[PDB]
């Protein structure tokens, strides 16, 4: 581990997000910021909100600069654009002037009890709002300092429910800015190409449930795109893929019958303390395009990743979970529960994303998550979707 | 001899299928249903789908009965997931009867419903042996015959227009006739020749000889029926077993050799266009399929023109050129006489006498020099050896 100052700098969980501490303004105003590889705007609460116990106060920063431009981002938050000096206390020892969207109005954005007051969009300018002329934070960081154009994320799910006090005192993972820390993973790093620089887009070429090929035209897996998104909780799949995957997961776990509400990801299922039947649920393997022509590799997750720990509505001693795989109308999304199984390297400089088994992934004595390769795979370019 | 209330009750085309109007539930819910002699399930869209502008709403039918059982039907050419039940069904332009039939309410489907075909369901007219999930689910036609006095027989006249039909034309055009319970003599010319239904599952028949412009393909006749030969209104092309397809394409290429076409054409994937009105029909050969007759050692033949095996398609430029796709393709499931072959003939599915009849269609496309034909008899020996076991 060569980046000890950034190791363990994250807090949070898959259901509400993982955040890093940042400071904005002069003198520095400390705020907790959601790490989101699925968006490209740095935006912070800048006005009182029932779910915020602190926010960015522009009139108290001597380095605040008003851009005299508004921005509306519906998913929903509205803000006022400006720039200010920004730092990451447990990160690179540098201060940069970055664009900041001061959130003045929001609907269903700030989550009661998540502990974050803003969002750090780490994707590319092409999807920045209002348009690509608003330089994203990481682009500003790299242009203004000597920090290498790469960051890596280790998101650590606890494997069990964390109450409001525990989630504030618990280490949720690491965001290494400008490098790769070898203590955060085991085995080798396998890289898949970033197809296009907007979202962190990748190409899935094969899907297996307990080794059984889902057998779908691989274009279906990336319809209309496949991205790595730390700002989303679930592994989400295109309608047709979700329907085929749920049917296969139900068949593999058929020794136990679960209510439709469970497979819809809406209702929790509980087992007597310590008896969760992990072994009846299948592992899921996603094969990704490799960097070598006709070569692919696979990442395999366990039900310990796709079943999300939740506190029983009775706070009992039962171990409960919600199914963390859901249908998508916007393509495949490898959300937080999938990233919790791996150390993910966003190698912007080499236009590639690396995956390695996470040193903090939850597993049991019989199975572990995996990143394995290589596999000979043909015509993988045809797996990509073109509008 | 004449069923005027059923004449012209079909719409559609070979590329997307021919459908008949049906009603399901109480009060009646109207739906366009694909006529398919290649399957045995009555299944209808029962949930929103981007290619469906209407679907069966079970909660609005007072006569809907839930069978509490699912059914999953996967086809390399389409897949659908459904919930089984029964309801009252009628065919507005068919027998004046109402039947309680099994209905698979389709809730999930993959590549089954096609954009712009205008049908929201499928009527499987074949036998119970191939009904899903098993033969205990009585097919619609079996229910119809058991519940009414309708004769156990139906006939199909599928009419190809000979040219592309645009989105509004195909909805206003008469695509043919499905005569339920009989035979209408105005739909064909000449005599009807019958071939035995070998076994009641698919409508299985036996081909005993194949000719391309009179030249015998000369293959062991068992190759033509490997592993079976069926009449299937549910698929577009004339499909031939790999070995037969390769020999047939070599012969059709040799007969049409005065003009060279890209391999993509012979793969049925790319169109070929000619200036308006100049399609060189005459350079393409007729294809003759000899079928086992009902008389011992007797066979007859049906002859198809390129006007049947070259399928009219609109040019990617909408130009005034006349364009087509080659409608003969390779099969791994035996010989399939699909829609383009049925467009040449009036086909009688005589279930009561376990036989299929063929007659030249009064609506088949041809030119002034050649016509489709159904002719016999021919002395043919050992025709039972042509069947695959
Ligand atoms: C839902 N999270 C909050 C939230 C709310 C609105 C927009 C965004 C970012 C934009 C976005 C929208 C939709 C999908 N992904 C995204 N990155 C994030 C919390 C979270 C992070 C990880 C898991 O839970
Ligand atoms: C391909 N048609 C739709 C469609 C799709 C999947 C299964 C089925 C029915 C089952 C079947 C499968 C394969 C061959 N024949 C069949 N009857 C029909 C449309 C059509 C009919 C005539 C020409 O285009």
């Amino acid at each position: 581990g060569s980046f000890v100052e950034m190791v363990d700098n994250l807090r949070g969980k898959s259901g509400q997000g993982y955040y890093v501490e940042m400071t904005v303004g002069s003198p520095p105003q400390t705020l907790n910021i959601l790490v989101d590889t699925g968006s490209s705007n740095f935006a912070v609460g800048a006005a009182p909100h029932p779910f915020l116990h602190r926010y960015y106060q522009r009139q108290l920063s001597s380095t605040y600069r008003d851009l005299r431009k508004g921005v509306y981002v519906p998913y929903k938050w509205e803000g006022e654009l400006g720039t200010d000096l920004v730092s990451i206390p447990h990160g690179p020892n540098v201060t940069v002037r970055a664009n900041i969207a001061a959130i003045t109005e929001s609907d269903k954005f700030f989550i009661n009890g998540s502990n974050w007051e803003g969002i750090l969009g780490l994707a590319y300018a092409e999807i920045a709002r209002p348009d690509d002329s608003l330089e994203p934070f990481f682009d500003s960081l790299v242009k203004q300092t000597h920090v290498p154009n790469l960051f890596s994320l280790q998101l650590c799910g606890a494997g069990f429910p964390l109450n409001q006090s525990e989630v504030l005192a618990s280490v949720g993972g690491s965001m290494i800015i400008g490098g790769i820390d070898h203590s955060l993973y085991t085995g080798s790093l396998w890289y898949t190409p970033i197809r296009r620089e907007w979202y962190y887009e990748v190409i899935i070429v094969r899907v297996e449930i307990n080794g059984q090929d889902l057998k779908m035209d691989c274009k279906e897996y990336n319809y209309d795109k496949s991205i790595v998104d730390s700002g989303t909780t679930n592994l989400r799949l295109p309608k047709k893929v979700f329907e085929a995957a749920v049917k296969s997961i139900k068949a593999a776990s058929s020794t136990e019958k679960f209510p439709d509400g469970f497979w819809l990801g809406e209702q929790l299922v509980c087992w007597q303390a310590g008896t969760t039947p992990w072994n009846i649920f299948p592992v899921i393997s996603l094969y990704l395009m490799g960097e070598v022509t006709n070569q692919s590799f696979r990442i395999t997750i366990l039900p310990q990743q796709y079943l999300r720990p939740v506190e029983d509505v009775a706070t009992s001693q039962d171990d409960c979970y919600k199914f963390a795989i859901s249908q998508s109308s916007t393509g495949t999304v490898m959300g937080a529960v999938i990233m919790e199984g791996f150390y993910v390297v966003f190698d912007r400089a080499r236009k590639r994303i690396g995956f390695a088994v996470s040193a903090c992934h939850v597993h049991d004595e019989f199975r572990t998550a995996a990143v394995e390769g290589p596999f000979v795979t043909l015509d993988m370019e045809d797996c990509g979707y073109n509008i």
